């Protein structure tokens, strides 16, 4: 056992190893998309260079994760990172999608690690979660809300152009 | 009565009073371990200085409980600090025991008040022992918590010159 | 298939995306002892951040090489992240002897693709194995032989004393 | 022949002095197309820039090439630079699949090279033109293959404008 179990449920940990488990998925998919989108027959660094910042972000994510864990006495505990959905992400706006629905899919397991949390009353979860989880999700399903929409603003038949103009002008 | 006070019951309001009171008794025992391990015939420094930033600490925690208490018009009402539980407090290891033993107990204080902020509906409570309350807890009992387990490897036959070791390279 | 591919053959590109996929175990193994050793029970931050920085040089490990994949017009796949091996790592040196093997079976990953790229005729590969990878596994298997042992001349009778000074003096 | 001549076989000498001829046929060829892409019924600086950066880049490799040919006692043994295959390079991509077509060649003859330094046990070569020219070729390969996927995502009936934005965006 651990000193530092004050309020921290055995439930609870495996939901947040559960969620680890998650954000490493997260950040192994946006390892994957930023690698896709720097493929030469892809070729677009900027799509790239906001998937390795987003693999990044969930980097911080998942240790952030690890680090309140431990803050909270709970034991790490690791499974397999399973592989990123598609090995061939297709144009922009369908990683785009894709990419806007791991983070839904993300923000639904924290939101749901917030229910939980409070359904235990484990304030301090509650806290962290709202602190630099609930937050970051938010901003950033908006901000690829605004690349979906603008993707979809430049859709048509010329939609190779509109995804060039996306990349440079939106994605530096 | 308060005519700027809102939300904030008085069952609330005697709680944070009650708080403060353990916050006290909490920096008071501080200032006990703080000075103890200074004594000509315990001499650690580290671990004095320690215990003495966790007293200023405990204080910043009853100034910001007494802040708020007053933000939220409550009767900030002072009951005795009752003395440290020992002034023998032996072993840097048992010493930090009865910390952690504090600090838990603290914490748990501070989480039966974020209990009974959530049973009122107090967001404001729940906001501000969210935001500088419980983290620091989880915070430093999880620094006891190492202090504790570096403190449990280095106890043995040679525990004297552990203790030396733990005060020198862990406690500067 | 791809317009820039060049000499980068079936195998390389196999071989490659098995050794992304080692580095990416490598990671994460690096992450569970990183997180196991700021474990409460466990508490040694500076195995936590010796650790830790593993897991962020083998992370430049996968990125440097899907980077070079990428740039070769390799197509870059991804099978699941295997978990580390167990999670109750043991002592500072049974964790080290852990890290030491997969480091070891990393640098014959390495190796091995290098033999391959060779027997392959692929200069380029061979270089860039060579510029940042050869070196950058052989200096740390000579560190972690350092610090295994280090944690064989510390480590006998006094045990857990010379795990903590380890830790303190050696990892900063 | 000459005092310093060692392990730099008469092979390695006439494929240096063929590498040499080859890069500035390679530099000679990006000066066509970087005044070509300045001309007035043209006009695209960026592109212009991007074959003069390449004319320079190449340049840098047969004045290197020729300085370690002079560091491994060899004979600079020059020859005729014939002209580039065109000078009316057609649209960007077009151009652009010449450019690629070229650096692959001239990536072709330092594999070439470096089959045959191995096939001669010439480490200094082999270690020569990895450290400094391999590399460039593929990262340069790959840059040009980003813009050739650019371009045919930008080639359409919004050809000309993908054209010039792909110079505006990219080549600036």
């Amino acid at each position: 056992s651990s000193q530092i179990r004050q309020n921290y449920s055995t439930d609870v940990e495996a939901a947040v190893n559960s969620l680890v488990n998650l954000y490493l998925q997260a950040s192994y998919t946006y390892l994957s998309l930023g690698f896709y989108f720097d493929r030469d027959d892809v070729a677009l660094e900027g799509v790239s260079h906001f998937f390795r910042e987003l693999a990044e972000e969930k980097r911080e994510g998942y240790e952030r994760l690890l680090k309140m864990q431990n803050q909270r006495g709970g034991r790490a505990l690791f499974q397999d990172i399973k592989k990123p959905a598609e090995d061939e992400w297709g144009k922009t706006p369908d990683a785009m999608k894709a990419a806007m629905a791991l983070e839904k899919k993300l923000n639904q397991a924290l939101l749901d690690l917030h229910a939980l949390g409070s359904a235990r009353t484990d304030p301090h979860l509650c806290d962290f979660l709202e602190t630099h989880f609930l937050d970051e999700e938010v901003k950033l399903i908006k901000k690829m809300g605004d690349h979906l929409t603008n993707l979809h603003r430049l859709g048509g038949p010329e939609a190779g152009l509109g995804e060039y103009l996306f990349e440079r002008l939106t994605l530096k």
